[PDB]
C-alpha cells in the first residue's frame, strides 16, 4: 500500500477548500456528514466530547469517503500530537497558537526523529496500517499538514513570526476566542473584530501561507472566500442538527 | 417518589402531539432533540441502530426535559418489551402489527400479572427508580401506553378488529410499509395511498382510539393534524441533519 | 488448558451456595460484587439492561474470582442460550419456564450435537479459550449446568413433570413473578404465596433436583437455608446500592 | 450517490473468492483484517460476541477496502435481518436453514413489499446513506444476496429442495456443526463427513448456485477450490491471532 | 432557556450542603446515586476511571434530579477544565491546590475572555445547550463554582494566599491526601491531623470562603458540620456497594 | 485479601520474562494474548488507542491468567500515573525518559507520601480493591515497579545518571525511537545502533539494573537473551494479527 495522499494540504495551494465542523463526537454521525461532499471536515476533540478513541471511529466512518479529515486537539500537547497522528490524522488544527516557538514546536511535534519529535511506534500505528504501508516511516513526513489558530491579542501579537516559521502550512482564525479575547465575548460581526480578521487573513496570504476561518454566517464566510481565504469552514454540525429541530417545530409550535 | 406521569398517554385525549423521529441512536444526539420543545421523541429500536443499552441512555438524556419518551422496538417481542418497560420506556410503538390477537398479546405484555405477561423486576428496574418509586408495582401499569403500528395489507384487513382491543391506546399508520404493501413501494403520495391513509385515520378516531402518523411533508402532516390526528411525527433527526449540511455547502458548491 | 471446572454444578450436591443477584450491567461493578466472597453471582441479563457484550465484559471481570458466574437470558431462546455459552457462561438460569418440553429444549439448547442442539464455533468462542481448551468439543457438556425458573401458575401446573426431565439441575422459585401471577403482586411475603413456595422447595429435593430462590428479606432467606434449599441468593447490588446511599443520608438529613 | 454495488454477489458468477472470518468483534481489528486484501470478510454474528451496534463498527471501518462484508446473524430472526440490512450489510449467511420453507422466507425477509416483508425504514438506514442514495428503494433488491447454511442432518434431508429455491445465491456447508450433527462432534476431517461434504458441493453445483464453505485446514481448502467452490473462507482472525502468538512464544518457551 | 442556576454556589452561603462522592463511572450508577436526595454528587475524574466522555453520561443522567454535580479533575489542568465546563459542568474541584499563583490561574481556567482563558465554543457545548441558551457568553461565568483542595503541607504553607484569591468559592480539605503528607498515611483520624483540619476549617470560615471535606466516619462528619462546614461529603459509593455486600454475606457466611 | 504480589517485579532478579506487546486496545484482545503463557503483557497507552478505561478493562480480562501485565502511558504524565495506578497496574514503563531529574520525578510519582507523591485514593481504586485490601497503604509501594526507556540521544547522554536513580527497576531500549534518534529511521538493525544497544544493556546490568527490549527479529531477541537482558519483548499482538492474515492469504492469492 502507499500512504494515503493528503489532499487536503495539496489544495491549500491550489484551490478554496469547504469545511464543515464535526462536533457530534460519534462514528455515526460523522458518517452522515461525510456523505455531503465537504472538501473537509474537522473533527473537534477541544470543543466537542472527544477523546482518542471517539476521533479514531470518526476518522474510520470518514475514512471511505472522499472529504478530507482535519483533527483538532484540546490543544498544542505533544503526547497528545503523537497520538491522534498515529490512529492516521494527517493534518492537526492547533488551537491557541501565541509565538514561533510554540509554532515551531508543533511543526516537531508532527515529524520524525531526528529532524522532529514525533514518537516512533509504526508496528502498532492505523497511521502506517500496522507497517502494511512497507515505506511508512520514509513518506510519512510529506503528507502531514500543521495548520495554526491565531485567536488571542498574544497570537496577533506574534502573527508576523507565526508566519516566518516553516512548516506552518495554514493559519486559521477563530472568531469566538479572537472577538472575546478584543472584549466583544459574542460579537465577533463587530467592524472592530471583522477589520483585524480581513488584516490577518490578507497577512497571512501576503507571507504565502494558507488561511482559514469559521462562520456560520454566509454572507461573512462569502466575504472570506472573496479575499482568496483558502479553507473556510461555513457549519458546525451541532448547530444545523438544533436549527433544522427548530425551524420545523416552528411551523406546527 | 410517585411514579412519572405519562403525559403522551393523557394529551392523547385533549390535544394534538407534534413529534421528532430519533435515530441518531446516540445519548448526546438525543438530548439535543430533546432541548428543542418537541411534544414527544421517537427512540426507534426498529430502523435506527439502537439496542436496550442504547435506548436507555437517550432515556436518561431525554429525561430532564419536558418531550415525552416513545419507544418502537424492533418488533412486538414480548421479552424485548419486558426489557424496553423495565430500563423505564413508559410508551412502546409496536411495528407491524396485523391481528387483534397480536393486539391483545401487546396488551397483557404492557401489563403485570395476573391480568398481563409483564415479567416482574421492580428491584432491578430504573422504571421503579429500583423501588423508590415506593408503590411502583400497584401504580406502573396506569401510565404506560400502547401505540401500534398499521401499516400492511393484513393490518387494514384487521382493523376494525384491532380497534375494538381494550388496551389499544392508539393507531399509528405507518407510509413508508404500508405505501411498499400496497405496491407504491417509495410513493406513499399518490392519491391510491394518501385515500386509504385518509379513510384509516377516520376509522382510528370514530372507534375512540388516538389516530398517529409519520410525514416529513410539512402540507400532508398539516392535512393530517386538520383531520384531528391526535399524535404526528413532523420530521427525522437523520434526515434533518443530511439535508441541512446538504442545503449549506449548496451554497458554497 | 484443561476446561474451567463448573464448582457451582458440583457444589449443588454437597452445600447450600449464598449468591447476590448483579444487575449494575456493568464489568467494574461486577468485579467489586466479585472481591466480596459469595459463592455465586447472577449476572441478570433479563431484569438489568445487559446484552451479549456487557455479560462477556462481566465474565471477564469476575473470572479472576472464586465467585462462580450465574447467567439470566431475556427469555428461553435457544440461539441467545447458544450466544452466552460462547461467551464462557457455564451456568445459566432460564426465567419462567411452565411446561416439561420447554424444560427438554432448555436441555438440547445447552448440549452439542448430536445428543443436543447447541450450535458448535469453538474457534470462535471464549468458552473454549479460541481452541486453547484442546479438547473443549468433548469436555464441554460436563461442566455446563441448567437451572430453570418455576414462577407462574403454568409452572406450578407442570412442577412434577418438569421435575422428572434429565438435565435440569437445578428449579429456581422466582417470589416476585410468582406471587404477581398468583394476585399477590408485591405482596410475596403473604402466608398464602409462602405456602406455596415451601411446599416447592420441598418437592423440588424430594425429586433429588437442586432447589434455589431470592429473598432480600434476611429471615425468608434463613427459612429457605434451615430448609435444605441449595443455592439462595440474599440481595441484589442495585438495591444495596440504593438502600445504602438512603440509610447513610437520613442520618444527616 | 449511486446504490453499493455488491462485487461479492456478481463474483459468485465468474470467480473463485478467497475469505477470512472475522470474529474479533471490534471496528478496530476488523479494519486491519480488511487491509489484508481477502476478497470478503465474515462478520460473524452467530459465533463471536457481536451486536447489530458493533457489527455497524465494523461495516464502517471496511467499507473504505475493497474487500466485501458478509455478515452472518445468530439465526434466521426476520427482524434482526431487516435491522442487518438497514445498516447496510449487503450480503448475508443465514446458519442452520434446514427446509425450502424457512429459505423462501430469509429470500422474503431480504427484499422489499410486495415481493418480500423487508421492513422499510430508507430515510434512518446507511444502506440508503439516509436517502442520500435518492434511488435506494427502487435498486436496493438488486444488490442484496443471501447465502444460506446447510450444516445438520434436516439441512441435507431437504437439500435438493432448498435448492429449488429461487433467490437462494449460494448455499455454505458449516464442517464443525455438520460433523456435530453425524456423530462426528470436532473430527470433521474423516472421511465419512468429507465424503458428505464433497457430494453437498457438487450437488450445490448442479444445481447453478454458489457452494462455499470454511476451513482452516490449506489441504482441504485447496481441495475445495479444486472441486470449483465459489466462496471459500480459509481462516478465522481469533485462531490466527491464538496461533501466532503461540508459536512465537515457542521458539524462547 | 435561560442558563442553569447553579444552587451550589448560592446555598455555600446559605446552608450546610450533605454530599455523596460518585466513583462507579458510569451513567447508570450516578443515576441510583441522583435518586437519592443528596445536596451534591461529586462526580470523581481524579480517584475513579472517569474521562469527559463518562463525566458527560453521568451529568446527563443526574440533570433530571435535583441533586447539584460537582465534577473533579484529574488535575488543575487548563485545557481539561475548559472541556469539562463545556460538557456542562458549573461546579470544579480542583486537587492539590499549593500557592494563590494556582489557584488565581484555576480562577482564570474557568471564565471567559478577556477577564478569564476559560475557551470560547458555544456552538459545540451542552453548557450552552448548543445555543438554545441564546445569551449564555454573557450568564456562564456568575453560574460557574470554584473550589479547590488543600491536602498537602505546600498547601497549607500557602492556605492565607490561597483564601485571599477572588473567585476561589470554597476550601476543601482531602483527609486521605493531606494524613499521608503529614507522614500519618492511613490514620487521618490521628489528633496531629484532626486539629490541623479543625484549624483549617476555622481559617477557611474566618476568611468569608465556604469550607469543605469528605468523612465516611459519621461522628467526624457529624463534627465538622458542627463547626459550621459549608459543604459535607458522608460517603462514596464504592466504599458504600463494597460494605453493604460485606456485611450481608456475614450474616450467612 | 492480601495486595496482588508483583512477581514481574520480583522476576526481575531471578530469570529472564518473555514478553508480548498488546496494542489491540480491547479486553477482548487482550484476554486471547493473556491465554498464551507470556511472563508479560504490555498495554500500550503510548502508541495504541488506550485510555484510563480501556486499560481498565485489558486488566481485567488479563487479571484471571498468570501473565504480568505492565502498562506503558502517553507520558510521563505525573496525573496519568496517579490514575494508571489506581486502576491497578503495578509496573509502568515510562517513555522517552532523558534524564536523573525525570527518572526521579517518575519514582516519586509512583510511590505515597510522605516520601513519593502519588495521589492517595484507596476508598476508590480497583488498585486496594475499594480497600478490601484492608493494609493496601502500607504495603502498595512494595509491589510497585517502574521501568524507564531510553530511546533518545538525550537518554543516552544521561544513561549513567539515570542508572543512579533509586526506585528505576529497569531501564528498556526502545529500538524504533532510538534508531530514528540517530538518523537510522527505521533501521535500527544497521551495526551503528546495535553496536550502542549492546552496549547500553551492558551497562544497565552493570549497575545492577533491569535491562529491556523489543524486536520482533528472532535472531537480534535471541541474542539480547544471550547477553542476559531480563525482560525481552519479542513481538506485538497488530503485527502477529496482520502477518498471520497476509502468510496465509499469500498460499491462495
Ligand atoms: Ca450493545
Ligand atoms: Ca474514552
Ligand atoms: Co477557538
Ligand atoms: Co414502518
Ligand atoms: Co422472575
Ligand atoms: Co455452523
Ligand atoms: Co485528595
Ligand atoms: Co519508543
Amino acid at each position: 500500500m502507499v500512504n494515503t495522499v493528503n489532499y487536503f494540504k495539496q489544495k491549500l495551494k491550489t484551490e478554496q477548500q469547504i469545511g464543515m465542523w464535526v462536533g457530534l463526537a460519534d462514528g455515526y454521525c460523522a458518517e452522515i456528514a461525510a456523505n455531503v461532499g465537504y472538501d473537509w471536515l474537522l473533527i473537534d476533540g477541544e470543543h466537542a466530547p472527544n477523546d482518542v478513541r471517539s476521533i479514531l471511529a470518526q476518522l474510520q466512518s470518514i475514512a471511505a469517503y472522499p472529504s478530507q479529515a482535519v483533527v483538532r486537539p484540546v490543544s498544542g500537547d505533544v503526547p497528545l500530537i503523537k497520538q491522534l497522528l498515529d490512529i492516521g490524522a494527517q493534518t492537526l488544527l492547533i488551537p491557541m497558537v501565541e509565538s514561533a516557538e510554540q509554532a515551531e514546536l508543533m511543526v516537531k511535534a508532527t515529524r520524525y526523529p531526528p529532524e522532529g519529535i514525533r514518537g516512533v511506534g509504526a508496528a502498532l500505528a492505523r497511521a502506517s496500517r500496522w507497517n502494511n504501508i512497507s515505506d511508512y516511516l520514509q513518506t510519512a513526513d510529506e503528507q502531514i499538514c500543521l495548520l495554526v489558530q491565531v485567536e488571542s491579542k498574544k497570537g496577533l501579537d506574534n502573527l508576523d513570526e507565526i508566519l516566518n516559521v516553516d512548516g506552518v502550512d495554514g493559519i486559521f482564525i477563530g472568531p469566538a476566542d479572537l472577538s472575546a479575547a478584543l472584549g466583544y465575548r459574542g460579537n465577533p460581526g463587530h467592524e472592530f473584530v471583522q477589520n483585524i480578521i480581513v488584516q490577518t487573513i490578507q497577512k497571512i496570504r501576503a507571507a504565502g501561507k494558507a488561511a482559514g476561518i469559521l462562520s456560520a454566517d454566509e454572507k461573512l464566510a462569502k466575504q472570506y472566500l472573496e479575499l482568496g481565504t483558502e479553507f473556510v469552514a461555513v457549519g458546525v454540525d451541532t448547530s444545523l442538527l438544533m436549527k433544522s429541530m427548530k425551524q420545523l417545530l416552528s411551523k406546527f409550535k
